[PDB]
């Protein structure tokens, strides 16, 4: 059923060109705030733990998270597909992690800021209620900074949740990074393509860029890109079965959320801040120098660099 069980981006983030399966993530929840998920997909069914809808007339709506788009299923599979109970499917970065499929986007792929905010806060409340470490993964954004979403992100961060979000797809001009990625308490993820330039992976032209003034210090301010990850031509799970290949910072984001879950599961005593520091150090050690604006060191195209397993 799967044309590639270990897609290029999974091999790249593992830093293993002969990888045969992925592993890790046990006990960590990845809350994928998106268009829903195909929770019966063979490669996801073993990890679906929560399924809630934030787009309806009351909120949350439990036991409802149907993907009619594909985007949310695809993102989930990159983060945590587990090969299926027959080992014949695709693998995501953290195949042992738990999926919280939170539908915050309508079937069109667009969503309302109040719904997104509500889901962020709910994921935090569920982390607190259950006593479990949780990563919010948001493959979504806007050029405008919405205060409902920003306040929700701060709330979640205060409760120990890690927030990972797409940089956006409005590149490559300076200052195109969107929100929530551009918030100080969210990890903004830039998209790599499977092309080398200047001896490194290349940032895709579409990936939104941060700002010159605050890039270079290896400290995240508002508007800074943080981590780069594979985003172009990513094979993953799709909503009505099967698989599909699509591109974007939406695809890069779950590579980072999945990596974060893998790392966190190896030491769940890390605070969200300490986990973020681990990721930042991984990234710094793999400096990205390809693509418009990319440079030696921390830069506004690729942030700190490309965080990898080893
Ligand atoms: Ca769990
Ligand atoms: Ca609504
Ligand atoms: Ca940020
Ligand atoms: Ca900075
Ligand atoms: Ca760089």
């Amino acid at each position: 059923r799967a044309s590639q069980q270990i897609p290029w981006g999974i091999k790249a983030i593992y830093n293993n060109d002969t990888l045969t399966s992925t592993t890790g993530g046990s006990g960590i929840n990845i809350a994928v705030l998106d268009t829903g998920v195909n929770t019966s997909h063979p490669d996801l069914v073993n990890n679906v733990e929560q399924c809630k809808d934030f787009t309806g007339a009351t909120t949350p709506i439990n036991n409802s998270c149907t993907d009619r788009n594909g985007h949310g299923t695809h993102v989930a599979g990159t983060a945590l597909a587990d090969g299926g109970s027959d080992q014949a499917g695709i693998y995501g970065v953290a195949p042992d992690a738990d999926l919280w499929a939170y539908k915050v986007l309508l079937d069109s792929g667009s969503g309302y800021s109040d719904d997104i905010a509500a889901a962020i806060r709910h994921a935090a409340d569920q982390a607190t209620a259950t006593g479990t470490k949780t990563i919010i993964s948001m493959s979504l954004g806007s050029s405008a900074n919405n205060s409902l979403i920003s306040s929700a992100v701060n709330y979640a961060y205060s409760k120990g949740v890690l927030i990972v979000a797409a940089a956006g797809n409005s590149g490559y001009s300076q200052g195109t990074i969107g929100y929530p990625g551009a918030l100080p308490n969210a990890i903004a993820v830039a998209a790599l393509e499977n092309v080398q330039q200047n001896g490194t992976y290349r940032v895709a032209d579409y990936s939104s860029r941060g700002y010159i003034s605050t890039a270079g210090d290896y400290v995240i301010q508002e508007g800074d890109i943080e981590i780069s990850a594979p985003g172009s031509s990513v094979y993953s799970t799709w909503y009505n079965g099967g698989y599909n290949t699509i591109s974007g910072t939406s695809m890069a984001t779950p590579h980072v959320s999945g990596l974060a879950a893998k790392i966190w599961a190896e030491n769940p005593s890390l605070s969200n801040t300490q986990l973020r520091s681990n990721l930042q150090e991984r990234a710094k050690s793999v400096d990205i120098k390809g693509g418009y604006g990319a440079a030696i060191g921390d830069d506004y195209a690729s942030g700190f660099g490309f965080a990898r397993v080893q």
